[PDB]
């Protein structure tokens, strides 16, 4: 049985899943009252990616796609239509099962980020540009986005559309950033299909461990956070593996490899998800040098060591 | 001795070493002039990174630091002086046996991207966050402001003040600005990492085919424009994903050369094979320039370690 593996990089060698950002530090929240259940950093221990997820950096919360037409918001700035395909470029499928196209923003919020147009030497534009996934505009499931720019017409129709993504435009009360409130991937009426399942502590005392990363802001006041199950390349690493699954638990140790010294333990589940037994909110303070390391399959009734 | 592996990607699954974009095509110019020395995407067989390379998709023609001052500069827009620490936060050492800080950017041109700003300073009123702000920007890796190994740089913008000075500063790389003549884009022109007239030092060192008939063999991505006219690549030697791997594994280089077969895994056919050289990049024989056109589901697999007298198979 080929034996399951985690890549060895420590944490300022990781980067998030769910938004192109490095992992800055690990992190627990126990009191959170939402379902936790984003789609994108999504793959089972044996290399099952699920939800939206797939394998390029470049692909998070990225699209691709043609402008269809301009239309100008109430209040300020312009609109635009959008028309998805699947990031390397081949029509998206609706019945596909899959959740929306593969990349796809996994939360509500006002992602900032670049659209950029190369025609089919070719001319080029590009401008800021904010999606709000929230929106009744946004269903990527269904092949077609809206994003607005602060340019009000230098965006061409019919023409190659890249969305690179930066950070969120706000994060005040009014522009609905809640990372574990999915997109209706359809529109407000229609329930999303073929997602990765919610993720939970099952075993008293325990909780979700986070890799947390903080992410800009195009304006306002703020500090937020996106908090992925696990790491890029931790999917990137079970895909290729493909180890199977000797339990529905394994236990990992972060190591300090300076002095070999087990930090703490985890639960690594099934569905790729870390629980710890921590009773406290925020960041884990841990040594540079360290990393997770599969020590032995266990199972869900395994009492961790206290963090 | 630990096997030596490649990953099991698929060109659709790779990304390019020297600039945050998806892998499109391979590539050849055999009729290339110029010497091909990057800096990022720079790992031997066995492990060891190169140049400016580092690990971090995220970390690839990036920086972090802090706006010291606004700047007058001759050339059109609003100019920002930065310093630059390394991207892990801790200062940048320029005695370091490093080019530069890892990440930085390893080719003459205009970089456009984002600059974004969190303040240290909390508000009260605000609930104790920060204030924020971001822009567009443009990096001139040619200027002569353009100083990463000194641990100073220079954006320019076209929002004309509302960039705050000592506070930490992120570049998000998203394209080139232009690459017009008098943007001066040239990918396999290094910048000055020290500035004009100097040395650069400490770097990964330039690659060539060695056996007649052979070229070296690119990993290229199209790389967004601000404006203008123009389709431009960039070309690394191998994808991120294989520097992140080689790492991972460091295996020890059992000749100078692997020979590798790229292969359609739905016929299990080989397309072709390649040299891929302990130094980290790879060769063809193929006599003209141009995309290899290819089945989509291909990747190259490891077949054996060769010698540098290998005869390979013309494409
Ligand atoms: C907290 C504040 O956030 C950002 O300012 C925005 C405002 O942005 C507008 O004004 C600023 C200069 O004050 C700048 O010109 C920016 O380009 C422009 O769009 C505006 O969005 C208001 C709307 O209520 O919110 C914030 O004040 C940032 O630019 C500021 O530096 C500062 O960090």
């Amino acid at each position: 049985s080929k034996p399951f593996t985690l890549p060895i990089l420590t944490l300022g060698e990781l980067t998030n899943s769910r938004f192109p950002l490095p992992i800055d530090v690990l992190y627990t929240n126990p009191n959170e009252s939402a379902i936790v259940q984003c789609q994108n950093g999504r793959c089972t221990l044996d290399g099952e990616l699920q939800g939206t997820t797939q394998l390029l950096p470049t692909g998070i919360c990225a699209f691709r796609g043609k402008v269809t037409q301009q239309v100008q918001d109430e209040h300020r700035g312009t609109h635009w239509n959008m028309t998805v395909t699947n990031l390397n470029g081949t029509p998206f499928d609706p019945t596909e099962d899959v959740p929306a196209p593969l990349g796809t923003p996994d939360f509500s919020g006002q992602i900032y980020g670049v659209i950029s147009q190369r025609n089919t030497l070719p001319a080029n534009r590009a401008h800021e540009a904010v999606i709000a996934t929230y929106s009744p505009k946004f269903t990527p499931k269904l092949g077609n986005i809206q994003f607005s720019t602060w340019e009000t017409q230098d965006v061409s129709s019919g023409q190659p559309t890249k969305f690179t993504p930066v950070g969120l435009a706000s994060v005040d009360a009014n522009s609905h950033f809640d990372q574990w409130t999915l997109p209706s991937y359809s529109g407000a009426l229609t329930l999303n299909m073929n997602l990765a399942p919610s993720v939970a502590p099952v075993f008293p005392g325990e909780c979700l461990l986070f890799f947390r990363s903080f992410i800009p802001l195009k304006g306002g006041y703020g500090n937020p956070a996106i908090d992925c199950l696990m790491p890029q390349e931790w999917v990137q690493h079970l895909y290729q593996e493909s180890a199977p699954s000797l339990s529905d638990v394994a236990l990992v140790r972060y190591v300090n490899p300076e002095t070999g010294r087990t930090l703490f333990e985890a639960k690594l589940h099934r569905n790729g998800f870390l629980t710890v037994a921590r009773n406290s909110a925020g960041p884990v303070v841990a040594p540079t040098n360290g990393y997770f390391r599969f020590d032995s399959w266990v199972n869900q009734f395994y009492t961790l060591a206290p963090m």
